[PDB]
């Protein structure tokens, strides 16, 4: 679980956002993993709008966060789950790192804010869905 709130704006991922996100629904696609819906409380997370590929990230089955070299938002083909069939996941980054199931909603940053949240993961790698082309949630 995790979520960015920038804004009005709150930043899930999309398997895992709630009726009111649904009800309140400013923005989705099932291919990037994304969900935003609107919030009444401002927000006050920072996005990063940069081409950094280094950064820190949460993992909350460690308890700990983590130093990361992560690749360039791609399209990676992620094996069916029971959330979406077999695919392939765009602006998707992955690094070497520790991740399991609960650990999606986990904040990646870099020195210039937030660069996404944990998407993907299993055999020693983790996949975040990238926000940082996504300009319009700082408008
Ligand atoms: N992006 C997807 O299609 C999903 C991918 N998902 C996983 O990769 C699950 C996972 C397995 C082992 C280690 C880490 C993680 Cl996160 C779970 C949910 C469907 C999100
Ligand atoms: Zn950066």
């Amino acid at each position: 679980s995790g979520a960015i709130y920038v804004g009005n704006y709150r930043v899930v991922n999309r398997h895992l956002a709630t009726h009111n996100d649904w009800a309140n629904l400013v923005w989705e696609d099932s291919s990037r993993d994304l969900l935003v819906s609107s919030t009444t409380a401002q927000g006050c997370d920072t996005i990063a709008r940069c081409d950094c590929q280094t950064g820190v990230y949460y993992c909350s089955s460690r308890r700990k966060h983590y130093p990361v070299s992560f690749s360039k938002p791609s399209l990676i083909f992620v094996e069916a789950s029971e959330y979406y069939p077999a695919r392939y996941q765009s602006h998707l980054m992955l690094a070497v790192g520790h991740s399991e199931p609960g650990d999606c909603g986990g904040i990646l940053r870099c020195q210039h804010g937030v660069v996404g949240i944990v998407s993907t993961g299993g055999n020693g790698l983790v996949g975040f869905a990238d926000v940082r082309d996504l300009l319009w949630l700082d408008e």
